[PDB]
């Protein structure tokens, strides 16, 4: 379903009961959670791992590189997929 124009989401300026992405406000799932990649804080930190995918893909930026530097505007805190 995607013809509507809003969807339910979360705020907040702490640790969120039902946190939600900086992307499309989706809330974790059991196959695709939300964690936070960087150190923009508060409600726009978390994020989908499909997401960030796309995101990072959006910067013009070749992640499976040794030559990249793959990283945030906001807080310009180096992105993480991995660990
Ligand atoms: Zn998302
Ligand atoms: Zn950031």
């Amino acid at each position: 379903v995607a013809n509507e124009e809003t969807d339910t989401a979360t705020f907040n300026d702490d640790a969120p009961s039902g946190a939600t992405c900086r992307i499309c406000r989706g809330e974790a799932t059991e196959d695709n959670p939300l964690f936070h990649p960087c150190k923009c804080r508060g409600s726009i930190k978390y994020m989908h791992e499909s997401c960030l995918l796309e995101w990072v893909a959006s910067k013009n930026i070749d992640i499976s590189k040794p030559g990249a530097d793959v990283k945030c505007d906001i807080c310009h805190y180096p992105i993480q997929f991995k660990t």
